[PDB]
């Protein structure tokens, strides 16, 4: 209950304010004491951490529900996921922009990025992943996450504000997408 | 005196809030009555098509300055005006947090599109021009702008906090746009 409305409600604070909100704040709006958000997260790190990695739980079980695994070919595999991650968004802008700030923000731990993976083995290879981003060195790959997260929220954006033809921006968006983060 | 303030707090007013900025505050932080504001700008469609064209003014002529002619080839001519975008940027960041709501906001009147190209001609065919988002129908040219946009602020973003690769950024971002946004 209360873990739940703390990441939330600090969903909720990171998406309007970045790495920077308060925990106050945080407590407050999740109706807990801040000494007990401590007792949850003891420092702004560990929160920026587990908040992390709860949003990317969500985030791809979302993936896992939308995706068939007959398809082999990595770009139509690739536009899936795309196109599943621009739902996601849609559905809960939020989630999205607070993960966006979490994705590049430098206090992402070596143990979290490992967490992730061994938390859904199903995308490690029930796509054979990658292509993306594979010619970057690993100091770049924040930069392309970036880039990726950039090229999804004005797909997002577009799309959400003119509905009519949101099938039409997800596409140029995952052709832009594909084109900028992949060699053949 | 009073317009250059007026439109200096506009820009500021819009990099922080968006279209949605009030004239209220754009003319206190000017010093000027609100009614002086109305003076120069009667609406807020007009102060926003001012506002543009007074922003890409600013930008192009930091282009013009920036820009060898002897350069045919389009994707270096191309890669010069992305590193002049991302040095304006990162110079001026209100100015192009503003110019990047203006950009995609759709009160930008067709008159104002004209007025922008006739006040630069340099730009027209000293380049030759495009290659950038030729294959794009009309309707979407707006979602392009977005794109490059979205990609120019990620690379800005990344060069701000790490300047010691800066230009390992541009010239990634650069190449992430080129690809993104045109085809052979
Ligand atoms: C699951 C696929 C990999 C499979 C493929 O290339 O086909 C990943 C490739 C790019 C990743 C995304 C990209 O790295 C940007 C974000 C990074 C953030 O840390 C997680 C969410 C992200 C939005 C992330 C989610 C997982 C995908 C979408
Ligand atoms: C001047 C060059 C064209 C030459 C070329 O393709 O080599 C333009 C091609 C893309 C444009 C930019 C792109 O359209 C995005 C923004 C749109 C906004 O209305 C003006 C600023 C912009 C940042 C704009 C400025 C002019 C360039 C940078």
């Amino acid at each position: 209950d209360k873990k739940q409305a703390l990441l939330e409600a600090a969903t909720q604070a990171i998406a309007q304010s970045g790495i920077a909100a308060s925990t106050a704040v945080i407590a407050r709006n999740a109706g807990v004491a801040e000494g007990t958000l401590f007792r949850y997260f003891a420092t702004k790190d560990e929160l920026i951490n587990t908040l992390y990695l709860h949003l990317k739980q969500d985030l791809c079980q979302s993936m896992i529900m939308e995706l068939d695994r007959s398809i082999t070919d990595a770009k139509m595999m690739t536009r899936f996921i795309w196109n599943s991650y621009i739902s996601w968004g849609l559905n809960h802008p939020a989630r999205h922009r607070a993960i966006r700030q979490l994705a590049v923000s430098e206090k992402l731990t070596k143990e979290t990025e490992q967490r992730a993976d061994d938390m859904f083995p199903e995308l490690r290879d029930l796509c054979h992943r990658s292509v993306l981003m594979v010619f970057m060195s690993d100091e770049y790959r924040a930069f392309g996450d970036g880039l990726f997260l950039a090229l999804a929220e004005t797909t997002m954006d577009f799309a959400a504000r003119d509905p009519a033809r949101a099938g039409e921006y997800i596409a140029l968006g995952f052709e832009a997408m594909w084109r900028a983060l992949t060699r053949e």
